[PDB]
């Protein structure tokens, strides 16, 4: 278990974060921390680790790029002192390129991408204790999907930076492609984005699987 | 332009027909044809052939494959009396095979399809001044995306039953995977199945230019 | 075709325009579009331009008159930095002198409408690619009505104010007319104004028209 | 003063008459009279003759014609047993020929207008003390709009029945054609049919007249 | 007719005026003139009337004493421009006396409502080419009722007021005291203060009576 | 205390017993009660009985007369099987004959009551442990008002049953006027009928202090 | 009667004092007092002792702890200028201890709690005529709860402050504890804290008893 | 992993189970079963064993007794042909016992409780592959609070009936047990029953260890 007695931790992201998720807080209730990964990873930690004693924040804005989480930052990460931080984005950062081709504002492209995540990290790795960076996903079994393909450019890197930083690493990605040998798609998501409660459940379990949890506890 | 003045145009289909029209009836304003493709050809059809004088009736229901529809046909085709059948149906019939893959009974697989199809249209050629089958479609240009390859399949028995049948025929397919050599399919439709408003005229010009259509009339 | 590749077309008016356009920001889906002659202009563009690659903003506004354009004109279209500015408005400019005869204040004389479109346009041309001018119209045939008697004379400055700028004209009075040749008023708009579908492809025909549209391109 | 201490009087007819009134008793209170004409008329003779102690029945139905009149005159007017009917039809009988104009068989030609008006003033007049017929009307100053010119045959006709009958009589249109000297129809109703409070003060004020009240009572 | 052609009337006063009129601005519609004793007024000088080409405000507030009406007098009545201003308050000023007669700071007494009403009688004067007072009311028929006393109380300053400056006077305690000789109050307004239809047109047909109004013009 | 555990007490009347209680079974939780003097009672004997058991049913329905309580007393009354029946009507009985002066037909007078209350008092009471008659009220001081005149003679006549039948008796009218001698109506309901919090107080003491409750228990 | 005529009283606190009670102004009306035992109180004062002429202010907001009441005391005490003011908080400041144990900065534990209270009473006692201090209470029979056994801490510390500072002292935990010698908690509260109408009368009942109200005065 | 491709499991039992889950089919989608332990034991199934094609029905309805479910048994459990059948019932039963302990016929004890649940589980046992027994819980860790010991009571029943019927067991309140050597209850359910996301994880985690599922599969 990575994650210590008594920490905060703060998980900021996209709609895959957000889930419907209390603003601003996104604190002090379940009901706070939205109907997805965030609240099955929160519920099995207290399920399971009851005593681990942490508190629990939810800052995932439907819609967010990188360069959203960059201009709420301050006042959504840093000044909520949390010891740890999860970031999940670049769903969006990407997506847009696909579906408003031609409104090249919306779209954060690898470098300004790459630079402001990777800033963000840096910047926030003297403040805490500890930081989980999971790669953003895309529910498609097929590698030149073109969105598929830029997704998993995404995905590798936020893995670079995991590494350069020692942060804790979540490839998401991979998590969906297990499951993607046995279903298409749309059995798990229609718009190959938001998913059912299995894709809440399949990315909770890769999440717990990187901090070291338990489904039953050895000692 | 094959319709005639004074005839009854009634199109029937899934929810890419329906698409929030009125029920039971279908009939009587824009607001009762509902927000795609069918308003859309009637209102072009209004803008360009106002003396035209034709009775528009919608009997899409969401959710339906044509075992759906030869379960209502009685009362939702028959006993309208129309004088020109739009059939587009098939959707629902594949996607079940791919959202719900477990879930078999709901699968209608291409030799009912078939069969079902074709009997529809000889049920209802003998009363009618002609039929128009539309091809189902699936917005996803790669042809060996299991779903896509399954759609092009349903849709070649289309065109056969037509070509036998001597009825009208618009291949929406081929209309989608023209615009798809430039739009990602998410810039249509993130489900690949419900369009934005372009994919919806998309579908209508199709339609319109089956049956004659002129943009500018010559006489 | 007009328009150019990668270009952003921005559209302003009153009600006709707006359709429920999303506000502020009026760009970034159909839904952000509005249902009316906007949405179906982008939607045939994107139908059968796809390559043209173009970026859609709507800021029509409900209710306004040439005054309160003016009064938005520096952040809804000069801040935007569209490449074409369409432009629809004197419908209420017009209609309230007539609606609400004696409140004075609300009334836009010819005067006013004159100089406040003309210096629109004249500050506008040097910051764009060009500009559409599409006339007020009133859904009536009969050209001594005194409210089609005003709204033709308003058309007239509109056009002569294309003329003297070159920009683009779009005669809308011109199109509803075509079709009022068969149709008595009420059957595309009950209160002369705000029409059906039918009315809105009716504009939206008349815009591509004059912007160069082709129905079925020849090359 | 026609209409006596005790006595009931039903109001009966279209949108103009129905006005929101409760269904399907249309009785018992101010809010189930709706908010038009019938209100006024009531509120007026309450405040004026107060002790006159009148029942009043609103069976106005929004979208009928004189057609759908017949088909419920049993249970909404026989029935109730009045002391006075008043009856206001033929908008809809008329309108639906210039809005819906190829949908001739929701027509109501002036031949079967004037033999079903007649009828029922025959039917009803044994069991009433009186029967108030009350013109339709459009709200167009044009003569020779084509509307306007078949409202005024219809007019006719009622007029004719009323003095054939020896029914009361108002001409609605009448009372509008004096304000239509001063005012364009948009002040009263976009639609030309539906009017502001001003166009149910001249109706209610039609009716009153013809019905022998005054405004500050001599006697 | 006291009122001229061309002016502004303005009806300021508590919920009796107010009557769901739109806010901030009171005006553009009869929806924005509220459904009581003001839309009265102006639908049947309208139908009367129709060349006097009055504006219509209304600025009543429900729940307004006069001590409400100094605090919103320059935004809401003088920065208006009316021609001519019509007042009723004091109903509020008097009834928390009585409903809430512990909470003194909700109560207007006597002193502060002459003092008050009477400045602001004297500062608008000037301003505006008439002012019509109308007397507060309470639909009660015991003049030794407490309430009813202390509101003829009021009513005397208003009328002394309103003699002093050479404004238009409404007695609206006696066109109710009129109707009370035949109806018990709860016939009129359960609570004695928020009458029905009628006691709109009551209060409706004193003030059009004080302006010179004729039910059927002389001329 | 007459009531003894695990018996029913079910009361019946008009909108002053409903107060929003569940229909149609207005039993099992407090919000089944509705929100004044049943509620009110009902909280009181648990507050300081606590350990009765008492089983509580509202069969209140507002607008309801003696007329229309021996219209339902079968299902209402009888078929709940209660052991102690508290009725409190009147009010609507008398209002309708003050706020509907000419529809008679409304009207229970006072013949008419008398003999219906006797009636169910007499069907119910071998069936009963007890019965409570409430008299009905008018918040109203003046003796002279002639609907406080008349309620009061329906009092009497609840009191005339109650002595003559052996049942319990509460007067509210009585009960009312103590506080009546210090506020005016207006401050305990506007309406003279529906009173505030503090009036179902009044009510709910007047009964509880009838059936021999204690605030602080002796024995 | 520990209250006196004409005084203010001015409750604050929790969800338990606010039931819903009007924001800002928690004054005006019962509907502004909210459902719980606040309007009980004042009800029954009101019944009995019509005469007190006192005004009554719900400051109450759900939620609070101390630490809230201080943030805001300045503006919704003081600042009211009451001469009684009834405080019962401590339920939340013990209870997100339970709920939330590792969100400490929710909490507000037995120092702050005590030094805050304090404070606040030892400001306002010379402002006003008396402070009545209500101790927290949990609905629970177990001495040995740990909520229990803290919030009876919480209680010891709110009997200590009205000892020292001579301020009336409710103690509403020995209220709820003699219903619990008969009533499992779930019977009034399923939560322990939120109870029933019968859990706000067992409130209204100890505050009332301390301030000398008599159920059936002996004067 | 007891559960087989292509089979049937069906959940009954009270709010719990029930979630807000689609009435009255269950079944079909996430939406349909609800939003707690269901729904989560079937996105874990279908993360952890995609390939599985497992259909699950979720009969649960709040309120239920098992008195309520043999009432319901032929319609929603035997109809619906299940391969599993898992039973969480007793809830309820017990706590009526303690939230309104003088209704004694909403009681359902320990000898009824006990003949039911084993009828049911004989009857089903023939038709089924196998049933899953539940136990009811209070999530309380006092032994000796009245509820919690009656609850003990019901699940050692709950655990006899298994062993002897060979049904699989699931001991809820021991996992409950084991977080409340943590958390107070109150962290996991204000109101002792009805818990937080937590909660739910807790009952999907000790069904699915009894089901033989694994987190990381070894095979
Ligand atoms: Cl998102
Ligand atoms: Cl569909
Ligand atoms: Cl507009
Ligand atoms: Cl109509
Ligand atoms: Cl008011
Ligand atoms: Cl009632
Ligand atoms: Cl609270
Ligand atoms: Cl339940």
């Amino acid at each position: 278990m990575k994650i210590g007695s008594g920490e905060k931790l703060l998980f900021i992201g996209d709609s895959i974060t957000d889930c419907g998720r209390a603003r601003p807080e996104g604190e002090g209730s379940f009901g706070a921390l939205g109907t997805g990964y965030v609240a099955y990873v929160v519920g099995l930690l207290q399920a399971v680790y009851p005593e681990l004693g942490i508190a629990v924040v939810n800052k995932g804005i439907s819609g967010n790029t990188v360069r959203d989480l960059k201009a709420r930052w301050e006042e959504d990460v840093i000044a909520q002192k949390p010891d740890w931080v999860s970031i999940m984005i670049g769903i969006n950062d990407v997506w847009r390129q696909y579906d408003l081709p031609f409104m090249k504002e919306k779209h954060v492209y690898l470098d300004e991408y790459e630079a402001t995540l990777r800033s963000l990290v840096l910047e926030t790795k003297p403040l805490v204790k500890g930081i989980i960076l999971m790669t953003p996903f895309y529910i498609e079994g097929n590698e030149q999907d073109p969105m598929r393909r830029t997704m998993d450019q995404y995905g590798r890197v936020v893995k670079q930076i995991a590494e350069e930083t020692n942060s804790l690493f979540v490839d998401t990605q991979a998590a969906f492609n297990e499951v993607l040998k046995t279903l298409y798609p749309a059995a798990l998501a229609w718009d190959r984005v938001h998913p059912s409660v299995a894709g809440h459940m399949i990315l909770a379990r890769a999440f717990l699987r990187e901090i070291g949890f338990e489904w039953v506890r050895s000692r």
